[PDB]
C-alpha cells in the first residue's frame, strides 16, 4: 500500500480487485480515465500493453487484471495454505478469465445477435464451477479450500454480472446460487455492493449488461 | 511427481511446460490423445473445462496451461525470489497469454486472410517484452530477475513459433533476439529443441505455422 487503480469509468476488469480490497478493509485511490482522455493518446503509450487497468502499490506499478488479483491474493494471505491449493486456485481463475473474455466480446461486439446463443451456451460454462464446489465440502466453504481467495472474488464478480445478463443462469446450480448469496452476505462485501461508488458505476463501458 | 502430460499430438499449449520440465532435468510421461479418440467424446466430459492439456503431478490433477506452468514454477523454484518478482512474472505471463490467444485465433480461424494484418501489428505486441528486458539488467538476464522462471519458458516458446510465422520479426528487437538465442543455447533447451519428440510434433493441429 497505498493502492491506486487507474481504469475506465466501469466495473469491468477492476470490480473483482475492488471487492477484494474492500473485503479486506483496505482503502485505495481511484484514478478514473474517461474514453475522451483515453483517445487523447497520451496515457495508452505509457502502458506496458497499451491497456488498463493499471495498478500502483506505491513502488510497484502493475498491469494485467489477473496479475493484479494474484499480487493482492499473495500479499494479503488470500492464496491458499499450501502449493496444492495455490495450483487449484489458478486453475479456477484461468477458467473465470476464459469466460470473462467471451462475456467481453459479446458485450462490446455482438450483444444483439449473440446474446441468445451465449445464454444458451452459458450453463455448460458454469457447470465446471458447480462441480468444483461439490468436490469441496459439498460447496459450503469457498471455491478452493475454506478461506476466501482472490479466485473467489473473481468468480463472484463473474457470476454477479452474469445474473444480470441472464437472471436465471444459476437456477440449476444450487451450490453456485447459495455460494453467491453467501459471499455477498459478507459484511464488507454487502456494504461494497451497496456503496454509491459501485452502484453508480456502469458494469461495462457501452451501457450494455 | 511423477509428471504426466495429456494432450493432442501437437506442441501448442504443452510445449512450454515440456521445455520447462526438460531444462530442469525432469522427465515425464506423455499420453497422446488423437483427434479420432477425442471425437468419440469419452474423455472430453471428464475434463474440468472440456479441454486439454491435462497435467498430472502425483495425486494432483490440473487443467489450464498457465495454471500448470505456474504450478511447476512454484514447486520447482521458477517463480522469483519474492512477491515483487512473482507479481512481475505474472504480468509477463499474462501478456504472453494474450498474444498467444491471438496467435491461435489467426492459425485456426483466419490464417490466409489475416496473417498480413497480424504480422503488421506484431511489432506493437512484441515491444512490451523488449521494453521489459531493457529495464532488467539492460536485458542480459531473463524476463524478470536474475533467475529463469516459468514466464521465460512461455515467452521463449511464443517467440520461437512467431519466428516461424514471421521470419525476422525480431530483427528490430535486439534484446528479444539475443534473449532467444541465449535461452535456446542453454544445453538442456538446446537438446530439447532438437529432440526427436519435439521435432516430430507439429506446431499446431492444422499444420499451419
Ligand atoms: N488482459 C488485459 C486486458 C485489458 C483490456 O481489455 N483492457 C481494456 C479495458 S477493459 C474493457 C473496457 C473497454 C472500454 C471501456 N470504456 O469505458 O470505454 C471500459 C472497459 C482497454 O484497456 N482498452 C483500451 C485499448 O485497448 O485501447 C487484462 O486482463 O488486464
Ligand atoms: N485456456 C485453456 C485453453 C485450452 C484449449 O484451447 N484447448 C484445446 C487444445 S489447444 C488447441 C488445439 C486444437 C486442436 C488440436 N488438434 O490436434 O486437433 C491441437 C491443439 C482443446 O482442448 N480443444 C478441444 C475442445 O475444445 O473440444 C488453456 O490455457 O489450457
Amino acid at each position: 500500500p497505498p493502492y491506486t487503480i487507474v481504469y475506465f469509468p466501469v466495473r469491468g476488469r477492476a470490480e473483482a480487485m475492488r471487492m477484494l480490497l474492500a473485503d479486506q478493509g483496505q482503502s485505495w485511490k481511484e484514478e478514473v480515465v474517461t474514453i475522451d482522455t483515453w483517445m487523447q493518446g497520451l496515457l495508452k503509450p505509457t502502458c506496458l500493453y497499451g491497456q488498463l487497468p493499471k495498478f500502483e502499490d506505491g513502488d510497484l506499478t502493475l498491469y494485467q487484471s489477473n496479475a493484479i488479483l494474484r499480487h493482492l491474493g499473495r500479499s494479503l494471505g488470500l492464496y491458499g495454505k499450501n502449493q496444492r491449493e495455490a495450483a487449484q486456485m489458478d486453475m479456477v481463475n484461468d477458467g473465470v478469465e476464459d469466460l470473462r473474455g467471451k462475456y467481453v466480446t459479446l458485450i462490446y461486439t455482438n450483444y444483439e445477435n449473440g446474446k441468445n446463443d451465449y445464454v444458451k451456451a452459458l450453463p455448460g460454462h458454469l457447470k465446471p464451477f458447480e462441480t468444483l464446489l461439490s468436490q469441496n465440502q459439498g460447496g459450503k466453504a469457498f471455491i478452493v479450500g475454506d478461506q476466501i481467495s482472490f479466485a473467489d472474488y473473481n468468480l463472484l464478480d463473474l457470476l454477479l454480472i452474469h445474473q444480470v445478463l441472464a437472471p436465471g443462469c444459476l437456477d440449476n446450480f444450487p451450490l453456485l446460487s447459495a455460494y453467491v448469496a453467501r459471499l455477498s452476505a459478507r459484511p464488507k462485501i454487502k456494504a461494497f455492493l451497496s456503496s454509491p461508488e459501485h452502484v453508480n458505476r456502469p458494469i461495462n463501458g457501452n451501457g450494455k449488461q
